[PDB]
């Protein structure tokens, strides 16, 4: 009873540290035998997935820079050059650090190789304007699309525009050399073009695109801003090979097949969940209800396993997260049901703006909860998640993990 909480607990730990990323340079990077390389690492992962390349490679690695959120950093790296700049919001240090990047790959040959190491953050962490625009015109322009409500797609296209970098233009200025992109996926479906808005990617929109959307949302814009975009972003690249080293898919893997190792039957049944967050609880309590009461669609002992991005529609005023809400929902649902577990984890290690990754849950969560005098659905309604679940003993602590590849949620039935 006890024991089948920890069962889970332990999946769900050893699932995420499967794309650690220390782990996932070194079961990919040797395997591409690389040489003459530049390293370039960017993102909130970026001194761990760094220092991985350099115990793999070592004096192969001819220079190394990095560029992490503020605090980020853990020290020397041999002699890498390591540095932090502004996250979720671009800053001088962003520029100044792009800046030294684009020196470290100029005027390299046919025959070097940049190795890019990239994981969360990287719209922020790496940018550098064009000349005549600046980052003050691209923060205020940016914000002036979400506030219209712009599509992160027509962001992207306007972002593309106004960038040495994003939209291809890295890989561009790389050129002759080629480049290696390590990716740590923190997006839905592991989109390349959308990733940091692909530095090492194609743009396939126009200058005519950009000025469109800023047409269509009413945007005014200098003449710098304007003449800025009239420079078209490369259509092709032929000097780059990406390889995925860790996203959502190879967390439910892992997770499927540690609860295989442990005597569970067990499935993927989607890594592409994106509903409400506490809709998706139920959803799930209905499959476990299912596999409880009538063996399928898979039989006891069974493990099933769930991948995503859910979200909130923030009603109330308590704290909580997406994973949490899940989490609590799930428990209301499977009320008074022997042989369940359910635990839900953002793979951060960070549910919301809490301590907490998620949830673990069983049928005695919600009673706990009323013998308390304590109702859950108002918990629920006011968005106040982590509250319910601590009264309970039910958040999931990991801590921060040191990387993001979205969600993971097992749920175990016998």
């Amino acid at each position: 009873p006890e024991s089948l909480k920890k069962l889970a607990i332990e999946i769900v730990k050893k699932s995420i540290e499967a794309v650690f990323p220390d782990r996932a340079v070194k079961e990919t990077l040797p395997k591409l035998n690389l040489d003459r390389v530049i390293l370039v690492a960017v993102g909130k992962a970026a001194w761990r997935m760094a220092k991985a390349a350099y115990e793999v490679l070592g004096k192969k690695i001819r220079k190394g820079v990095v560029v992490t959120k503020y605090g980020h950093s853990e020290g020397p790296i041999d002699d890498f050059e390591i540095y932090e700049a502004g996250h979720p919001v671009p800053d001088e240090n962003t520029i100044k650090t792009t800046r030294r990047v684009l020196e470290l790959v100029d005027q390299l040959n046919e025959n070097d190789t940049v190795l890019f190491l990239l994981s969360g953050g990287g719209s922020s962490l790496f940018e550098l304007p064009l000349e005549g625009v600046s980052l003050e015109e691209i923060q205020k322009l940016t914000s002036a699309l979400l506030k219209s409500g712009a599509s992160i797609e027509e962001i992207n296209t306007v972002r593309k525009h106004l960038s040495q970098v994003k939209g291809g233009r890295f890989a561009e200025r790389v050129f002759p050399a080629k480049v290696v992109a390590l990716v740590l996926s923190d997006v839905l479906g592991d989109r390349l073009d959308v990733i940091a808005s692909g530095p090492a990617w194609p743009d396939s929109s126009t200058s005519e695109d950009a000025l469109k959307v800023l047409e269509k949302y009413g945007i005014e814009t200098s003449e710098s801003v304007k003449r800025a975009i009239l420079q078209e972003t490369p259509k092709h690249l032929s000097n780059v090979e990406i390889h995925l080293i860790g996203n959502v898919q190879k967390v439910c893997d892992e997770a499927k097949s540690l609860a295989k190792e442990k005597g569970f039957n067990a499935e993927i049944i989607t890594t592409s969940l994106d509903c409400e967050a506490r809709e998706a609880g139920r959803f799930i309590a209905s499959i476990m209800k299912e596999v409880k009461f009538k063996d399928r669609p898979l039989k006891k002992p069974a493990a099933l396993i769930f991948g995503g991005e859910t979200v909130v529609h923030v009603k109330g005023n308590g704290i909580g997260g997406r994973n949490q809400e899940l989490a609590l929902s799930a428990a209301i649902a499977l009320e008074g049901i022997e042989g369940v577990i359910l635990c839900s984890a953002g793979t951060d290690g960070t549910d919301g703006p809490t301590d907490a990754a998620g949830g673990i849950v069983d049928g005695s969560t919600a009673k706990t909860l009323k013998a308390m005098g304590e109702d859950p659905y108002q918990y629920l309604k006011n968005n106040d998640s982590y509250n319910a679940l601590k009264k309970s003993g039910a958040l999931l602590i990991t801590g921060p993990t040191g990387t993001n590849v979205n969600d993971l949620i097992i749920g175990l039935i016998v």
